[PDB]
């Protein structure tokens, strides 16, 4: 397992997510679906030129899947998957100049629910989850796990659990308080809300 710091700048986005305060958490959602939207675009279009880069899975879709016995709501996709240098460069985002954009807005008056806009709307996560973890399989590389429970740092390893195929698990351990997620009239709520016309199948799993 490595250990890893957070650039000084993400480390500053993360706190500022989880101790402003800010009722409008839901967001986490929709940025996560639409993270998941992109990668699934990204092989999309890779395929269109190298069909076998879908040999390792032809199906394109999202699946929301709450499990309440274990307090977390983990969002998976079959995209294009991250490669370990990926996950370290601050999982596959422009994180460092995407959060001082964000600040910049921040002080134009904008509002977290604009984070996206930003490119980093993963951190977002951390408005509903004490921990998240992450676990991706892109094509020619293995699979890797990647965790944090902010605090400054994350762990980076290869993932000895069940094989993905290619793309992308979001695990969110939900915080005490944030359990109206894994109830699945809030979930459609949120996703018949906020991704209404997302271009991939969403498959709400139940229980
Ligand atoms: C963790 C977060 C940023 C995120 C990244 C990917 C992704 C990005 C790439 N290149 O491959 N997969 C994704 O599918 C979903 C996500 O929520």
């Amino acid at each position: 397992v490595e250990t890893f710091a957070f650039q000084a700048e993400i480390a500053q986005l993360m706190s500022l997510i989880i101790n402003t305060f800010y009722s409008n958490k839901e967001i986490f959602l929709r940025e996560l679906i639409s993270n998941s939207s992109d990668a699934l675009d990204k092989i999309r279009y890779e395929s269109l030129t190298d069909p076998s880069k879908l040999d390792s899975g032809k199906e394109l879709h999202i699946n929301l899947i709450p499990n309440k016995q274990d307090r977390t709501l983990t969002i998976v996709d079959t995209g294009i998957g991250m490669t370990k240098a990926d996950l370290i460069n601050n999982l596959g985002t422009i994180a460092k100049s995407g959060t001082k954009a964000f600040m910049e807005a921040l002080q134009a008056g904008a509002d977290i629910s604009m984070i996206g806009q930003f490119g980093v709307g993963f951190y977002s996560a951390y408005l509903v989850a004490e921990k998240v973890t992450v676990i991706t399989k892109h094509n020619d590389d293995e699979q890797y796990a990647w965790e944090s429970s902010a605090g400054g740092s994350f762990t980076v390893r290869t993932d000895t659990g069940e094989p993905m195929g290619r793309g992308t698990k979001v695990i969110l351990h939900l915080k005490e308080d944030q359990t109206e997620y894994l109830e699945e009239r809030r979930i459609k709520e949120i996703v018949k809300k906020h991704s209404q016309f997302i271009g991939y199948p969403i498959t709400l799993f139940v229980e």
